[PDB]
């Protein structure tokens, strides 16, 4: 019954496995909502169409011939003056969050909201974010931004309203945990870094993760969501593996957040975990937290495994949260 | 800024915990919301004032003596016909689920919603409640009566909208779990019931309980929830340990919901679990559960302890809920 329009800036892993599942929703809901694609971009294509066939573009985007769409090509400015509800960000990640930040003042200004799996903009230019939604009375959500596919924003959002928070402990950063495991497995770094690279564990560029900068980032967001701070990334504690020591079975980069000596808190430090910690019970593909609130208890939320299509079904609960 | 008016039947552990509760959230939220409790009832005592004085009624209840208190006296049903937004139904459970359902029908027809941790009338009678609900165009939520404190409904309706819930698997019912596990330490029945008698773990009248069908209600409400059928307990498959067998360790009562054949099923069953079972990891104290989706992974959700405060915390979220 309900259509509302999207534009899709993004087709990776997260973005392209967003098409398929908005094609699969709008066969299936029971929530009489259906969503119209009325623009897609990816580094190379930008096509706008009043009703974007969503299975041509899965299709052309599989087989590498995107280049072969006769949709209108416009750019992503004139994209956002068009009439739609929602764009999705879900392109690759600046440096320094200012093509994010400049990308949703746009947005906001030309009265749409934003549903984002890239934390750049979020990391560095939170408050500057939240005052133009707050201007142009608009709304960003941006479950993927953090702990993937597992429920965590919502989770907080709608499922504890009555607690004031306490405190956040979690596993949010797979690729350094996973280094950090391998070598307690006592392993060399370069033979864990080689065969990770085989793999696809990691990019060619693996400095973010390793030097938990992409822990750091996800803290940002995390204590400001929680606590109402404002903090950027000069605000919060990090550190990584790149430094030559051994590493114990029970050590891992843990994410922590909580109002400390009257002051939000957030950091993501190397610790090592006592045998019955619930972080422990994770696997190295595994996202998970506990959540120590003051009105609903210690919560332990994690999945099984994390990857590109759970991340994508965030930003589609994103989508339908907005919608509804 | 926005005052919702509440009656609260019902001042066991659940419904004093959430005048607690209620009165920490009126003084701390950040949701421009304030609760206004018109009315309580226990078994004794029902009081009505414009304004009950919480604090009061948590006092005079604490000590044994809402006898001498000076408030208005109604029936249950004059209560319904006053100005007020929200029941709480915190009372006993009745066997047949008949009073709960007389209740919900005469408070939906004076224009109330429902907020329960009474699981009796969603087990017996759900479409008879859910007809009532529609026909008179008001709403009920239930958070507190499957899992307690563990988000699963919120966590259903809010953090995996996009899913068509392919299973859920948890252990929902902790005595006779608590018992399987005593009995499993190698201990005869008849002094686990003693000694967790003196504890307070088991009431007088354990049947229902040790039965499994505790379990078989929560399963009811669950798989309704879940698939949107329609089923009572007659529907369900439940078994207990009252029958003299050696338990192993790995061995649990689950609760386990599916569409199996393409029908909707639910059991609660005595399994023996591998080792490395997600489920195993909880404690005697704990309630989890994994929940297997199509568009949002497999996630575990639990808690470290499970107790009437958290509980309350659940139906306080629910209010939240049906006010924002």
């Amino acid at each position: 019954m309900k259509t509302i329009n999207l534009s899709i800036f993004g087709l990776g892993n997260v973005g392209l496995n967003l098409l398929r599942i908005i094609r699969s929703f709008n066969e299936e809901n029971r929530l009489g909502l259906k969503f119209n694609v009325v623009f897609v971009a990816d580094s190379l294509h930008s096509y706008y169409n009043e009703r974007i066939d969503i299975g041509k573009v899965i299709s052309y985007k599989e087989k590498g011939s995107l280049d072969s769409l006769e949709y209108e090509s416009i750019s992503a400015s004139e994209a956002l003056a068009r009439d739609f509800d929602i764009v999705v960000d879900a392109t690759p990640a600046s440096a320094d969050g200012k093509k994010e930040l400049a990308f949703y003042k746009e947005t906001f200004e030309n009265g749409k909201d934003v549903v984002t799996a890239n934390k750049s903009g979020l990391a560095n230019f939170w408050p500057e974010i939240m005052e133009y939604a707050r201007s142009n009375n608009r709304r960003i959500r941006y479950e993927a931004t953090v702990a993937g596919g597992v429920p965590l924003f919502s989770f907080i959002d709608y499922s504890v309203l009555p607690s004031r928070i306490k405190k956040f402990r979690g596993i949010v950063s797979l690729t350094i945990n996973y280094f950090i495991r391998e070598l307690a497995n006592k392993r060399e770094f370069d033979d864990v870094l080689s065969e990770a690279t085989k793999l696809g564990i990691v990019e060619k560029n693996y400095k973010d993760d390793l030097t938990g900068l992409d822990a750091a980032r996800k803290s940002v967001i995390l204590c400001n969501h929680l606590y109402g701070s404002s903090y950027r990334l000069s605000d919060v504690f990090y550190e990584g593996i790149l430094q030559d020591r051994s590493f114990g079975k029970n050590e891992r980069l843990v994410t922590e957040t909580g109002i400390v000596n009257g002051k939000p808190s957030a950091e993501s430090r190397i610790k090592s975990l006592d045998s019955n910690d619930y972080l422990l019970t994770l696997g190295k593909g595994s996202l998970g937290y506990q959540l120590q609130t003051d009105t609903n208890g210690t919560l332990n939320v994690s999945d099984l495994y994390d990857g590109p299509y759970e991340t994508a079904g965030a930003v589609m609960n994103d989508l339908v949260i907005l919608s509804m």
